[PDB]
């Protein structure tokens, strides 16, 4: 027991002697216990130690060992004979050796090395220049920071000259040791540890595979990181697949139909020989496994329906990663597709370990699963893939940030790991029942009825393993998703999503009254609860085993409290203190209902959710005036100008239009501004200039303050400036 | 005093009452003190409090205030009349208000906000998914990690849904607030906080300015990050400038001559019109301000000699940043070039804040100083420069890592900051004197004689402000640098460098006996001291105000101890325990002198340092067979094969050859393997296969295990594979 303590029951106490460490009772969560020591009859302690699925060695003290039943013997490690004092020293050695092996076995390779390295108190003259955080504590501000985070995070901040922790770049020693454990845990062929966010992780993927002018099959929901890297950077040629959207504006998956061999090819107008010739016209297809709004794909049906058309497939799964550890979710896992022939695509998975797994912000993994085509000329080897990695991977990775990727792997590994997640479904499934039965107006976006009974009337333990309760059925009265098919999509259970009053189910039109989600997000924040995101008529909360019932019931106290107030038409001053404070003029003497109604009508009258649909509907994509790689260059060269929003229609944008919702590009670079877009943006822009303290987050557009109102402006192609620029012509 | 304590003298104790906080004597370093309280006659305490240049408010308790001299009054903030009890409460209020303002004034904007945000205990449902590190503590390995780094580093790990700390991407609120303070502190026009290492910082710079086929003036010493981003990535065309090297193999600056307008242009053979036409044929010139081995440029003579030939200039100053804060070093600072006309180049500075400043690994800044040409078509605005920023900046920066860039700015700011650095010159200058006077065989790479007397016989305080003692004179008996000129280059004082026995000064040839620096690096590490790097006959130690005399004398204890043993020909077992252990066979019965001599002869007989020169000498650059952007594409497309080292001469490399020393590319991508290179690498390769436990670090080359020896192999162009690949031809 180096750091680990020892859990003993009061009776067992007097009978063991590894009194070198910290002993403590059992009502423990057993997470800092290296050995458990109890009396044989104290069977519930042996059971508690057991269920955790942790593997803590249990020692049962007896006075009649021959009497312990086989069954209990299947739960313990060693027996301690209380009536024998000659064994007192071997007893202590056994316990100590046990604790030490327990620990030596739970810690991942890199973390264990780093931890031991720091235990040496080496005199560092290498870089970081802060060396031990000792530069920091010499200055008063440096000292506040040093005492704020603590001496350790600095002590363990090391670099390349600390060879005992290996080489993280070309992967050697503990650095690669840990990456290989990640592989074993995730069922991949190589895991690359990325410390620059899945943003830079994608940059590695695309920049390794895609060559200039190569055909990229594009999921239209893709994060800016894919657009820019695969298309604008690598110079690939996208061939988009339209997306399902709905009255709530929710980001859905790809149109069931868009998955047609025949269609895709025609749809591959782009390079007729590339397409109308090849077995696989696409170098890569990049698809969003799980979207921000809870739609998870059946990785199994995609690889089958489009694998032959692409050399590799990148599943950008930043919003997931855990579906491989939740039984009912196995179909969604692409790394659990064990039967890949030489004919199907090398599969690749990019996941932000910080988002919904255990990791510090900026930590992600790249799982490489492509041995099935290891022969091929299309096959991208490690030398090539590590070349890319090294284009974006810093020459000086933050070490404590690497150990986080390492401890997350062991945390997902084993039944204990998969037990942690199950327990979360039980909590989550209960918080939702509580909200629903409690009468909340904010309702979990889940199937109303399932198996004749209603969703909240199911056995939670059944719902925690029964996918029937988490699936978007083909033809949904409730989800509104139009172009989906069977056993194609499911609802991500760790995306606690709630919808707000304002949108009608059956009818799919708006209602007369609606409670903009923003009013709710703000209320929450004002009461010490930070929501992840809140669109127009929905608010989202991100789940991981960190959740505890108290915390779930903490969110619900506030959700019921905000409702009590909206129905009682309280004063807008009271419900949203701060917004009223700042915008006291504009919101003078308002009631929440005043605002709710007002905001509500804006989008209602503005026919909002109609525009959000077309934006991702193929019969409404903008018009590619310039290829993405091209539009960039023009931008880089300064051949552009700032057309105002209103008269920018049909102008070629040199940057993507990134509004919220949904926060994906709406006009890719090189695409010429569409009538749709322009209008959606105008609803937003005017919404900004009408509801101060409620303005939607936009990107790729700039707001010039035009007297009373502010005004959007975008960087557009200027063929004239370009035209007359003698730097390029000849 | 929120966290800040209070330093009072025993006499002053009984006279003040802000007994709400922690009070403590004065023998303080004053770094956790918000107010200092003493008796008027205790003048040395008021002085100690003063010299720190911290700005701590001093309160002087008196019994005859009319008697305190003017001079002392210029040192105190407020007077405390001990003989007045009615003022007891206003006295306490004053002290408390004082401490609170002191603090509110020392903390940078972002740190202060993050710190206050965490003080609220908000219930986080946003991402990171670990939310508070509470996911981690639920698992035994997660718990070891959670207890290892502590609760705070996790608590303050936030994202976008935590709006109160602003928007770090598009820069708003506390995030931009801090970035602007960095600008004020650094004298730039915009500072961009980069959390992906100067590696990604460079990717931002080049990727914003350089357009495809643009002309890049290339410092041949440039880090892989520049080669790859400006050339291999942006597809720029380099025009190299040869580099000064020496018998120690040390990375020097650019050849004084290479800086000739006429030469540069001819030298610009590349695109005759681009050159033999334009005022500025170059879009960018990327130059290494300060190299790994101590040579710092005079930023003032560069901009003057080559500014007109380029639109912008990127000074990759990752090995520096502090020369702007050291008086004698101002010439080297580019941001302290205040007189920039519309005619001269927008100046940009990239610095790794973690390297030799105060920051966590992966932290760097990009200083944008280009307002002087803000009119121009060549002028790269923020919208364009933030576009690049956002290509590599993660959509989820690690926040604690951002506050590090923030506290580093305040730490450099003010006389207190510039006082911290000076003090370091005084320690460092004294450690070297000690080594030299003590008779060490490892000698600081400094001018032997200066001002008639010898270097270690100067007034240290004079040497800490006198550049004469840190400069490579034109024609040096001692530095061996050949192509340098006057007041062109200086020796970086915060790069504690020592050379080893083995190379002859006067003669510039090897000696008969030599002590490979690796022997020393290894000894050191074996005794709890981590050197930053150790080449063939030199070992480097990186300095910052974190150094303390005890630590300096700690290194020296070990340096004298290793010497005592080398002269006494100890057993190789004893001097290098571990190396002997592992390689017990090979080094059996060895004495250190046996190895020293052996290793020594290897490079001697191998004429090593001659090859290292030509490698950066223009009349010995490889032959560009393929432009860098091209060679990559071919690599990406798989048109390649693994030619072994020995028969790889004159083959086109698809990856740079990265040996150590010096750790810069020796064969850029597309360049065909040169005779020089091949040999240099063969010295290394054979050295690996001869001195196990002493193998040089290589990259871009692979070692296939050929029976007894291992073998280097590089990715070379394969025009045939290429030739027959029907995917590209038409
Ligand atoms: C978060 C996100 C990214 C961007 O990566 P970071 O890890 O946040 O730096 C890329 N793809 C998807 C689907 C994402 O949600
Ligand atoms: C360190 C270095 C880099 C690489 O940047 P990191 O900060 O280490 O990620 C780029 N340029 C130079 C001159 C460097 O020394």
């Amino acid at each position: 027991s180096s750091s680990l303590k020892i859990a003993s029951t009061q009776e067992a106490r007097q009978y063991f002697d590894t009194d070198r460490v910290v002993v403590d009772a059992v009502g423990s969560d057993f997470t800092d216990v290296g050995a458990v020591i109890a009396m044989d009859y104290e069977t519930d302690v042996i059971d508690a130690a057991d269920a955790t699925k942790f593997g803590i060695p249990v020692f049962a003290v007896t006075k009649d060992a021959q009497a312990i039943s086989a069954d209990e013997l299947k739960k313990i490690f060693h027996i301690i004979d209380l009536e024998n004092k000659f064994d007192a020293t071997v007893n202590a050695r056994e316990i100590e050796t046990a604790v030490n092996n327990y620990e030596d076995s739970i810690l991942p390779p890199f973390f264990k090395s780093l931890k031991e390295y720091v235990s040496r108190g080496l005199i560092q003259f290498d870089c970081p220049g802060h060396q031990g955080g000792q530069y920091y504590r010499k200055h008063p501000a440096g000292r506040e920071f040093y005492d704020f985070f603590g001496e350790t995070v600095f002590r363990a901040d090391l670099c390349n000259a600390d060879v005992a922790l290996g080489d993280l770049l070309i992967h050697e020693g503990p650095a690669v040791a840990a990456e290989k454990h990640a592989a074993r845990v995730y069922n991949a062929d190589k895991t690359y540890f990325v410390l620059g966010g899945s943003s830079n992780a994608n940059n590695t993927v695309t920049s390794a595979l895609v060559s200039n002018g190569d055909l990229v099959l594009f999921d239209r929901n893709n994060h800016k990181s894919v657009y820019n890297s695969a298309l604008a950077m690598a110079g690939g040629r996208p061939v988009y697949l339209q997306t399902n959207r709905n009255p709530y504006g929710f980001i859905g998956g790809i149109y069931d139909s868009d998955f047609d061999e025949k269609k895709i090819r025609e749809l591959a107008a782009k390079v007729d020989p590339e397409r109308a010739k090849w077995k696989r016209p696409f170098r890569l297809a990049v698809i969003q496994l799980g979207t921000y709004d809870g739609t998870i794909y059946n990785a199994h049906e995609v690889v089958k329906r489009i694998g032959h058309l692409c050399d590799y497939i990148e599943f950008d799964s930043a919003w997931v990663g855990y579906e491989q550890f939740i039984p009912m979710m196995r179909n969604s896992s692409p790394l659990l597709i064990d039967d890949l022939g030489p004919e199907d695509p090398g599969i690749i998975v990019v996941q932000s370990v910080h988002k919904q797994q255990a990791g510090f912000s900026q930590t992600s993994q790249i799982h490489k699963k492509d041995s099935h085509i290891k022969g091929q000329l299309r096959y991208c080897d490690h030398k090539h893939f590590n070349n890319s990695f090294n284009l974006f991977m810093s020459t000086s990775p933050f070490y404590p940030m690497y150990a986080a990727l390492d401890v997350n792997a062991a945390m997902q590994e084993g039944e204990a790991g998969r037990k942690l997640w199950h327990d979360l479904l039980i909590t989550t499934i209960e918080a939702r029942k509580k909200l629903i039965k409690a009468g909340s107006m904010f309702r979990p976006f889940v199937p109303p009825v399932v198996n004749g009974k209603k969703w909240e009337d199911g056995d939670t333990e059944d719902m925690a393993n029964n996918i029937d309760y988490w699936r978007f059925e083909k033809g949904a009265k409730w989800h509104a998703y139009e172009g989906y098919g069977d056993n194609q999509y499911y609802v991500d259970p760790n995306k606690f999503m709630l919808t707000t009053p304002g949108i009608n189910p059956e009818t799919g039109d708006y209602e007369d009254f609606g409670v903009p989600a923003t009013i709710v997000a703000n209320y929450l924040r004002d009461h010490g609860i930070i929501p992840e995101k809140s669109d127009l008529n929905s608010i989202l909360f991100l789940m991981t085993p960190a959740e505890t019932p108290a915390k779930m019931n903490n969110l619900i106290t506030q959700l019921l409290q905000l409702q009590r107030l909206i129905e009682e038409d309280a004063p807008l001053k009271q419900v949203l203190p701060s917004i009223y404070a700042a915008n006291e003029e504009r919101y003078n003497g308002y009631t929440i209902r005043e605002l709710c109604q007002e905001l509500h009508d804006f989008y209602k009258n503005n026919n909002t959710f109609t525009y959000q649909k077309r934006l991702f509907l193929r019969e409404f994509f903008p018009e590619q005036g310039m290829l993405p790689y091209e539009a960039r260059q023009e931008f880089i060269r300064n051949h552009n100008k700032l057309v105002p929003l209103n008269k920018i229609e049909g102008e070629i944008a040199l940057e993507g239009a990134l509004p919220y919702p949904p926060g994906v590009f709406c006009v890719a670079p090189g695409e010429k501004w569409s009538e749709t877009a322009v209008k959606y943006f105008t609803i937003l822009q005017d919404g900004i200039n009408n509801f101060p303290g409620f303005a939607p987050e936009i990107q790729g557009v700039y707001f010039k303050q035009e007297g009373d109102k502010v005004v959007a402006y975008g960087e557009v192609y200027d063929a004239e400036v370009a035209k007359n620029d003698d730097r390029y012509n000849n």
